[PDB]
């Protein structure tokens, strides 16, 4: 129904620092409950934002930089969105930040049991500090902050609390690469948005089963509308030259297929850990809860040109070409403010391969489930729930292999706090005797990364019937940390899991 491509993009603003010197800088962000228009066309909508803003300000950081957040919550007491109290005397509303793809020491991580509340009135048990410590010890890089409060991650998330966070490495400035005006984040999120402008998230799931609690949890969501830096389909205009994006996948559980109706090429030039080694011309690209490209778009060729960013992944059913098809839509028909100095080179970093590693160890683990006293799917990682004692306990400083078994019907986009890394392979294997005899037999050969995924990365497309194989390096800090599916509808309920990273 609303018409597509009638409000421009916003670009959040770069939050400023309450106090900043050579030493440190610092940075105070309150969540509250706050109205914006989504489109021209409706009401404004009541939200949860980052500094009332949605989505939250872009902070950005040099590496090394050493920073520190204090996150602070003057959220409502009650929530707007379905709360299902069957899958986890504590409060409604539980806040805490996850600075996703950031190198922190594990108090300042984001832990979901690290949660607090109002003004910090109560906190969760694992929780230490108000102030949130980024070093920023870590490749350049994008990376995003949201909400990763236990039991409330889809729901306080798709209430708008999302925002990028930049590492600007300066030694990366001499690649000249897109930058300033000519460098955007762009953070895609399907919603759903009632007639009367209000957010919509299911209380149920269709067909309600009357065993059923209310509400209930979903194993998936699909909004009926994508949004681009917290407006419905929106243009950009742009000049006829380079431009640098940094795309984020800031939805729940969608993911996208990404081409330009024109059919030019995306230049990727980065991962979620940061540059790859070399640039890969691309036309299409699979982008899953998350995960983030950087990308160049080359403009140059296109001036006069309405170019649409489109979408051909289905989410709970085929694209409708009128909706999420869609994404947003170029204008090529800002004059130029410059010479475009920019570069597209294809030299970009060292290769991750340049580190030869001793692997320490080989983890074998399964994405499987059961079902609940209701009927309902509950996701698990290992067969083990949350609660259950920790069994990832790799150890600081050290290399493990680990092998991801999906015999499920989906894929699960895994995701593994502290450490970026990088992937060995994917293999097809009989799913009808894993399920029957919990034995792997290979269908065909181990098939290496396309380019896209020979840099460094920190969420991961586990494809269905497949094994992945992945190598991390630990560190450096040690600690308690988390890995995780980042559907975020899988991790509440339950597939998500502690990583104890030790000390010898
Ligand atoms: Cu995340
Ligand atoms: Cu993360
Ligand atoms: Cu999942
Ligand atoms: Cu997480």
């Amino acid at each position: 129904t609303l018409e597509k491509f009638v409000d421009a993009l916003p670009i959040p603003d770069t939050l400023k620092p309450v106090q900043q010197s050579k030493e440190k800088t610092y940075y105070e962000v309150t969540m509250e409950e706050c109205t914006h228009q989504l489109h021209r066309d409706l009401p404004p909508t009541r939200l949860w934002g980052y500094n009332g803003l949605f989505p939250g300000p872009t902070i950005e950081v040099k590496r090394n930089e050493n920073v520190y957040v204090k996150w602070m919550n003057n959220l409502p007491s009650t929530h707007f969105l379905p709360i299902d109290h069957t899958i986890h005397e504590e409060p409604e509303v539980k806040t805490v930040v996850h600075l996703h793809g950031g190198v922190t020491p594990d108090d300042s991580d984001g832990y979901p049991e690290a949660w607090f509340s109002k003004d910090f009135e109560q906190t969760g048990p694992y929780f230490k500090r108000e102030v949130y410590h980024y070093p920023n010890q870590q490749r350049g890089a994008i990376l995003w902050y949201h909400d990763h409060a236990m039991a409330l991650t889809r729901l306080n998330v798709y209430a708008g609390l999302v925002g990028a966070y930049i590492i600007h490495d300066p030694k990366e400035k001499r690649l000249k690469l897109p930058s300033d005006e000519y460098d955007v984040p762009l953070l895609i999120t399907d919603r759903t948005i009632n007639e009367d402008g209000s957010l919509f998230y299911p209380s149920a799931p269709e067909n309600p089963s009357p065993s059923l609690p209310n509400p209930s949890i979903v194993p998936a969501f699909c909004g009926e509308t994508i949004l681009v830096n917290g407006k419905v389909w929106p243009y950009l205009e742009v000049e006829p030259r380079k431009y640098r994006f940094r795309v984020i996948n800031a939805s729940n559980t969608r993911t996208y297929n990404l081409s330009l109706d024109n059919g030019g090429d995306f230049i990727q030039i980065g991962s979620d850990g940061g540059l790859l080694p070399r640039s890969v011309k691309l036309n299409s690209f699979s982008l899953a809860p998350a995960e983030r490209y950087d990308i160049i778009i080359d403009f140059t060729a296109y001036e006069g040109e309405s170019i649409i960013l489109a979408n051909s992944a289905g989410c709970g059913g085929d694209v409708n070409p009128e909706t999420d098809a869609n994404i947003m839509q170029f204008r090529v028909t800002k004059p130029l403010a410059q010479k475009d100095e920019s570069r597209k080179p294809k030299y970009l970093a060292s290769y991750p391969s340049v580190q030869h590693e001793r692997i320490q160890n080989i983890r074998t683990l399964k994405l499987a489930g059961t079902q609940d006293e209701y009927g309902r799917p509950v996701l698990l990682l290992n067969n083990k729930r949350w609660h259950d004692p920790v069994t990832e306990t790799p150890k600081v400083g050290t290399t493990e292999i680990w092998s991801i078994i999906n015999p499920t019907r989906g894929t699960h986009p895994i995701h593994l706090h502290l450490v970026s890394f990088r992937v060995l392979d994917r293999r097809p294997f009989d799913i009808a005797r894993y399920q029957e005899s919990g034995e792997l037999s290979y269908t065909g050969p181990a098939v290496p990364p396309p380019p896209s995924e020979k840099g460094w990365k920190d969420t991961i497309q586990a494809h269905a019937g497949e094994v992945l194989r992945i190598a991390a390096t630990f560190g450096p800090y040690s600690g308690r940390y988390v890995w995780h599916c980042h559907i975020l509808e899988h991790e509440d309920y339950d597939m998500m899991r502690p990583m104890d990273i030790t000390d010898p």
